[PDB]
């Protein structure tokens, strides 16, 4: 930001002493003096002080951090002739672009590669498919196959996009932030691979960085993946490795990422044409480049001339290899929900706590809507100037992410109530729906509820019938409906309405309404208006598939115990048993049982008989990133205990640290006998 001298940032891990080198050079032809300087945080203190018009004419980092300075204009537009652009690897110019525009010159490139040991495995394999045989041979030897980070999506990406994935859809020079690649059909084939090796045992699911190159650099695994940056540690080991292009999965290449490391020029900047010389002229040649690699190595570079030198180093080939095959890391800002959805979506599908398609169907859903603390932040600040109709749509949609942001939701709360004289009943009610989705309660509990009963009593009959459902039943999850709603859709005209359909959304509507009947009948005491006639109350997961087959073998006997028992509430218990006072299963369905619609049994329960129902819990049945149930199964949880019964949770993230059936069976025992003396306590 000084005329006539040239100012240059770059990273103290980089060879700056041989960037200065081409400075002096420079300095000597041109007469222009060139300063290097490395200072500490350079990618923080750019944004910063060239927001207002000082720093370095230049400036040197990873590629990706440069789509953000150019957002903010900070990156001047580069002005290379296609004569020059032909110097420089095609795909690595497709890097440097924002909005279709040059904003830096490529200098260097990386990527991950295959890492294999020599003497364990003298030919790496081609393809992935291989790897498993060759991981139950080396087991055989007391040694792996492969061992590298599965915590972090940089390392297992370039498997999941092999046959098809992708970050977001590149095209024209621009990206596409609404096309994303992280749930099509070669997103889940990779993935689906991953999880089969750990399944398989031929991987393990905690393996992070340093324990894979711990592994690699002892001896102890044939194979690795991992970065140039990584090389000097195996040199300092005993290992004789080499380095080599990916395996293919579905004959596809690996597609790992690719970060190019650029010069870009302040844009606040008065010497731009001296940088131009300086970078196009003295820098990117043979010369400048060997200058600055002699000093620290850059890998394999941008600069086809020289690569081919570089290239000779077999490792360096590898690398440059890889990143043509690879995808280059968008320079987007939209990358950070990117990195956070697919995270989150291999660890849970490498442990079970969701599918392949469960686990890929969320991080496109968190990718494409960017879903972060940040947005729930963003939109906290807009929330005085947001109309009534701009937070209804807000919670709804907040809502159907499962996603429960207290401070945002209680923002709701006030909103509502600080436009109570105005705000229209549709608007009300797109919020009272969000906040029982997600069971959310507010502070000012007892006066938002209170707007909610004075703008709906009068209007309530008048609403479409399915839609007056839908609102009592969300006030029965939150437990505020009062005696004349439930009497407004309880009294007997609304029941033959729904009773008699086949829609599938008639029979949603009844079943909300067998949820209503069910408050009123086990939760208002005192209620003394209508209810439904008892006449009118008459695919599997593996959680529930493996909690029947273990509940069946501690039972013994199908009479001492009930699976998938269907309440007259319409709630369906996954089993039910009925313990005697010395903990033993009694033959349950030789007894009564008023939570059915159908009467089973004539005896009455001996006195101390203590009625249990097992409750299954799944993954999607929660809040995200919670262990809050939404609000359908608190109101089902709450009837079942309204019915008497004494309750076995079984979560699925309890049930995924069972892994053996031995386990299984102790731990629904143990909880059988701690509910039975929770109860106990209970009386005293
Ligand atoms: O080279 C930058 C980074 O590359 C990647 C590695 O996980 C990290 O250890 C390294 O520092
Ligand atoms: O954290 C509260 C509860 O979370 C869930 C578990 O089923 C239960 O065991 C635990 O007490
Ligand atoms: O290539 C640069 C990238 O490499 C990583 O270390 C991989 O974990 C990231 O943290 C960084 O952004
Ligand atoms: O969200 C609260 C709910 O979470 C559970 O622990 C899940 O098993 C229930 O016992 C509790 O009522």
């Amino acid at each position: 930001t000084e005329e006539g001298k040239l100012v240059i940032w770059i990273n103290g891990d980089k060879g700056y002493n041989g960037l200065a080198e081409v400075g002096k050079k420079f300095e000597k032809d041109t007469g222009i003096k060139v300063t290097v300087e490395h200072p500490d945080k350079l990618e923080e203190k750019f944004p910063q002080v060239a927001a207002t018009g000082d720093g370095p004419d230049i400036i040197f980092w990873a590629h990706d951090r440069f789509g953000g300075y150019a957002q903010s204009g900070l990156l001047a537009e580069i002005t290379p002739d296609k004569a020059f652009q032909d110097k420089l690897y095609p795909f690595t110019w497709d890097a440097v672009r924002y909005n279709g525009k040059l904003i830096a010159y490529p200098i260097a490139v990386e990527a991950l590669s295959l890492i294999y040991n020599k003497d364990l495995l003298p030919n790496p394999p081609k393809t992935w498919e291989e790897i498993p045989a060759l991981d139950k041979e080396l087991k055989a030897k007391g040694k792996s196959a492969l061992m590298f980070n599965l915590q972090e999506p940089y390392f297992t990406w370039p498997l999941i996009a092999a046959d098809g994935g992708y970050a977001f859809k590149y095209e024209n020079g621009k990206y596409d932030i609404k096309d994303v690649g992280v749930d099509n059909a070669g997103a889940k084939a990779g993935l689906t691979f991953l999880v089969d090796l750990i399944k398989n045992k031929h991987m393990n699911a905690d393996t992070d960085y340093s324990i894979a190159e711990a592994a690699f650099n002892k001896g102890e695994t044939a194979m690795t993946i991992n970065g140039p940056w990584a090389w000097s540690n195996i040199d300092t080991s005993k290992v004789n490795y080499g380095v080599t292009v990916l395996p293919t999965f579905k004959g596809q290449p690996s597609k790992p990422f690719v970060g190019v490391l650029s010069a870009g020029i302040n844009a606040a900047s008065p010497n731009k044409e001296l940088a131009k010389e300086f970078l196009e002229n003295y820098l990117l040649t043979d010369e400048g480049l060997e200058a600055v690699n002699k000093d620290k190595p850059l890998g394999a570079v941008a600069l086809k001339s020289y690569e081919e030198e570089l290239a000779k180093d077999p490792r360096i080939a590898a690398t440059m290899e890889n990143a043509q095959k690879g995808e280059i890391m968008p320079n987007i800002p939209q990358m950070s929900a990117f990195w956070y959805a697919v995270r989150t979506a291999v660890i849970n599908a490498a442990s079970g706590r969701q599918t392949v398609d469960e686990a890929l169907k969320d991080a496109q859903t968190g990718t494409q809507t960017q879903v972060s603390q940040r947005l729930a932040t963003d939109l906290l600040s807009l929330m005085p100037s947001l109309t009534s109709g701009e937070v209804a749509h807000c919670a709804k949609s907040f809502a159907l992410l499962k996603w429960l942001s207290l401070p945002l939701f209680e923002a709701f709360a006030q909103h509502v109530l600080n436009r109570a004289q105005d705000i229209t009943l549709p608007h009300l009610c797109s919020v009272l729906l969000a906040f029982a989705r997600l069971n959310f309660h507010p502070d000012q509990e007892d006066q938002f509820f209170s707007l909610v009963h004075e703008k709906l009593g009068s209007e309530l009959p008048g609403l479409e019938p399915a839609l007056q459902v839908d609102l009592v039943w969300a006030l029965c999850v939150l437990q505020q409906a009062r005696e004349a709603e439930l009497q407004a859709v309880l009294h007997p005209e609304f029941h033959i309405q729904f009773l008699g359909g086949k829609s599938q959304k008639d029979q949603n509507t009844f079943q909300k309404l067998l949820h209503i009947n069910a408050t009123a009948l086990l939760e208002y005491p005192e209620y003394s208006g209508p209810l439904l006639p008892a006449s009118a109350v008459a695919k599997v997961t593996p959680l529930q598939k493996e909690l029947q087959e273990t509940l069946k073998g501690l039972l013994g006997s199908a009479d001492k115990g009930s699976l998938e028992v269907a309440t007259q509430y319409g709630w369906v218990l996954d089993a039910e048993v009925l313990l005697d006072s010395d903990g033993e299963f009694l033959p349950v369905r030789d007894f009564v049982a008023p939570h059915l619609a159908q009467p089973t049994g004539s005896q009455s329960p001996p006195p101390g008989s203590k009625r249990l129902a097992f409750l299954r819990w799944e993954f999607p049945n929660f809040n995200s990133r919670s262990k809050d149930l939404l609000g359908r199964f608190v109101l089902a949880r709450r009837h079942i205990v309204a019915a008497g019964f004494l309750i076995v949770d079984v979560p699925f993230y309890e049930w995924l640290e069972l892994k053996s059936e031995w386990q299984k069976g102790a731990y629904l025992k143990d909880k059988m006998r701690k509910a039975v003396a929770e109860e106990l306590a209970k009386l005293e």
